[PDB]
């Protein structure tokens, strides 16, 4: 139905309050409410070790997309290593800090409200084909050319399908992340 | 192919400098190298200050809420923008805005002239036109604009995509007509 292509050359980089990194917003839900937000997609540049903000009540899934990896500590559990393209889910409630090992990292970030949205996320490669009733489908490229729905996405470009109301049949070729989001009733 | 974008759904993003925010309406598919080739949006200008530049692009902006503001373009004398008065300027210009009676919202067109042919016209009443343009956009500033069997409310936007013949379009009500066609 309604296809949008977010080109990474258009993303606006915004320094974090604290000076330790910056965020490029890709896209997000269209709600307005003072009552919290529904879902947001972004790229975070992490330039220093330190603590992350918390987002109480939200679910997060983050993935290293540039640089060699970093280590997270979540709620003082044992340290966890994040390698490139390995997705990692955690609660926004959690207290989280990051230790850079090889220097700065860029992360692909999904955050959503589980009260408000159903969600799916999967990193894929090669030739893929799926059918989905999801209202919003997102395709985020980590390759020079990901082909999807007649568009060609370069590195960190993102295709978005919105307002779907039947069963979508989507083929994708290349290395990318597939996200699907649907408002809960 | 007809889509209708509803204003209640426009995604709003705050500006890097904190002086305002922008609501996305619609944009082309763009290129990986150059980004979008055209974009429609609504700029909510909360404070006086400078605009970003877009070297190589052409802009047309229109005040759509508030009583107006004053633009300074490069060395030119100040220019007053009144409601619904479109103003064209180059993206490579250095432009700043002085608010006079408080915040303003502008309907913004930007396009790449290397990539697109363009047309813009604010209209009212009953209109009929024929166009070969690839993309036809109709942005409403009324409670009801009728076009192509649709009804647009305040700040809603109709989009016709992939047109390949001579489209015959009737429109009723106060709105902005934009036509965009990829250039070889």
């Amino acid at each position: 139905s309604a296809i949008s292509v977010w080109r990474a050359v258009d993303y606006v980089r915004m320094p974090w309050k604290n000076g330790g990194g910056s965020t490029e917003e890709i896209t997000r839900d269209a709600g307005t409410g003072l009552e919290g937000f529904g879902w947001r997609l972004s790229i975070a540049d992490i330039g220093e070790s330190g603590g992350f903000s918390s987002f109480a009540g939200y679910q997060r899934v983050i993935t290293v997309i540039q640089g060699a990896g970093m280590v997270l500590t979540v709620d003082g559990e044992e340290q966890r290593g994040l390698l490139p393209l390995q997705p990692f889910a955690f609660r926004g409630d959690s207290q989280v800090s990051c230790r850079l090992i090889t220097g700065p990292i860029r992360d692909f970030n999904l955050i959503y409200s589980p009260e408000r949205y159903h969600a799916r996320l999967q990193w894929v490669d090669g030739v893929q084909r799926f059918f989905s009733t999801a209202q919003t489908v997102l395709v985020f490229s980590v390759a020079d050319e990901v082909k999807v729905l007649g568009e060609k996405l370069g590195h960190h470009d993102c295709l978005q399908v919105d307002g779907n109301a039947g069963l979508l049949d989507i083929s994708v070729t290349g290395r990318c992340c597939l996200i699907e989001l649907t408002q809960r009733g």
